[PDB]
């Protein structure tokens, strides 16, 4: 076929019932994730090609960067609750990987402050039990799929994207192949 298990995707031998339709995992510590976000805009180009009525979910993971890694997952829980993912994603990536000015929860906090979320609203969010369960979800979803590497995309709890089996000579072409694969898996 043109799309083959083991080639552009792999199949989970232990399918995950009730999973989000399109599920993406990343880490602000993850160099390929930086690329996926800053250079490739994967999540975006995938959305542009998904059918109508299909929700897209992105979670942070704990297994990179030790203590700051977990802090980053709580902060992403806060980003999700306040709906400010789009105002902090880039400064968080650049703060961890480019300028290396993120070294503590407080530095993470500064990014939100500078992005215009108010201190009181961030600290309130940070400590809320809505954020606790939202952290819990991110962890449970990662756990459900045996996740040990990022970036990672899962479709309908059954399929996992395999970008290692896609041409990388041209970045534009890489994205489209990637996005088209998600759309294929989507319709499966």
């Amino acid at each position: 076929a043109q799309y083959e298990d083991g080639k552009q995707y792999t199949t989970l031998e232990k399918p995950v019932a009730g999973a989000p339709q399109v599920l993406e995992f990343f880490s602000f510590f993850c160099p390929h994730c930086y690329q996926f976000e800053e250079v490739l805009h994967i999540s975006d180009n995938v959305k542009k090609k998904l059918p109508e009525g299909v929700k897209m979910t992105k979670y942070h993971v704990n297994f990179m960067g030790g203590d700051l890694g977990k802090d980053l997952t709580q902060a992403w829980a806060v980003a999700m609750a306040l709906g400010v993912e789009d105002k902090v994603t880039v400064p968080l990536f650049e703060g961890v990987q480019k300028t290396q000015t993120i070294r503590s929860a407080s530095d993470i906090r500064d990014v939100f402050i500078n992005a215009g979320i108010k201190g009181e609203e961030y600290d309130a969010a940070w400590n809320s039990f809505v954020v606790k369960s939202l952290v819990a979800q991110q962890e449970k979803a990662a756990a459900d799929v045996q996740l040990r590497g990022v970036p990672a995309m899962f479709v309908n709890g059954k399929y996992q994207l395999n970008p290692q089996g896609m041409d990388t000579s041209n970045m534009d072409v890489f994205v489209q192949q990637y996005a088209d694969t998600v759309k294929y898996l989507s319709e499966k």
